[PDB]
């Protein structure tokens, strides 16, 4: 079922996630991504419609994976004794976004406008399809380095997107909001903001703007490198201490700082070939 379809080149990476390797569909040399996780190490279990325990990932990702985006397509999954192994798309040629901001520094505003913008329009598409990332991160962001296209990985920290308080978190710490920090109580949608101006701060500065607890409590944003005020009103607003306080996904959109954002194609050929 998987040896026959799939051969396997060689490991990508592995952490918390499991581990992931290079591969490619036999069928017609598509090229995938495939992901081992050990049932030992999924604590989010959930169930298809089917009605079969799958890790909640499998979940998530079918309810995204219909019609074409920025986020990372599930083609295919399967199980095993002790483990999971998921089949997903593979951009060629391909760069993380961890790795990119790393090599270049500071991204030129005009390019983390762009990806900004898309990794907006990802996760707005995940929340319509009820799905909340809970890992928005440079790690968990893959760029097609061709088409200029990002696309959002990892749902393994994700949940059904709901409108009461979650009280569970296992997504990157330093990424996490106050208010979880504090009371370990956040809502999806304004920690999920949150999340976003830390990515913002990220891109423009080359780093993230807090690494202890208190830093993040505090909330004060000071900016290492030269970026608009326009650029740290909306990473500011972002990350507003109160979660009633932070934009909603319109109002980012809407921010004068997003404004005429580039196409994926264009962003390609000004910054990437
Ligand atoms: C972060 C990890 N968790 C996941 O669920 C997942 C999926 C991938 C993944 C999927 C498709 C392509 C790539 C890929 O090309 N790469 C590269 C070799 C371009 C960086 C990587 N590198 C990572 C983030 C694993 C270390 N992951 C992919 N990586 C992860």
């Amino acid at each position: 079922p998987l040896e026959s379809q799939y051969q396997v080149g060689p490991l990508l990476g592995s952490g918390g996630f499991g581990s992931v390797y290079s591969g490619i569909r036999v069928s017609d040399n598509l090229p995938v991504a495939i992901k081992h996780v050990e049932k030992d190490r999924i604590s989010d279990w959930g169930e298809l419609p089917n009605g079969t325990r799958v890790p909640m990932e499998v979940v998530l990702l079918k309810k995204v994976s219909s019609g074409f985006s920025g986020v990372i397509r599930l083609l295919d999954w399967f199980e095993r004794p002790d483990s999971f192994v998921l089949i997903l798309e593979r951009p060629e040629p391909v760069q993380d976004l961890f790795d990119f901001i790393t090599e270049r520094g500071a991204l030129q505003e005009e390019l983390a406008r762009s990806f900004f913008w898309q990794v907006l329009e990802a996760v707005r598409h995940c929340h319509n399809c009820g799905v909340l990332h809970r890992d928005i991160k440079d790690e968990n962001i893959l760029i097609d380095l061709n088409r200029g296209e990002l696309k959002l990985i990892d749902f393994g920290s994700g949940a059904l997107l709901k409108d009461t308080v979650y009280t569970d978190f296992d997504g990157t710490r330093v990424y996490s909001p106050p208010e979880w920090i504090r009371y370990h109580r956040y809502h999806g949608r304004s920690a999920a903001v949150w999340s976003l101006g830390i990515l913002l701060y990220d891109m423009v500065c080359g780093d993230i703007p807090f690494e202890h607890d208190e830093e993040i409590i505090r909330g004060q944003v000071f900016f290492r490198q030269r970026v608009s005020s326009e650029c740290q009103h909306l990473i500011r607003w972002c990350l507003a201490l109160r979660p009633s306080d932070r934009p909603t996904f319109e109002e980012i959109q809407n921010h004068p700082w997003m404004q005429d954002v580039l196409l994926p194609q264009e962003t390609a050929e000004i910054h990437l070939h």
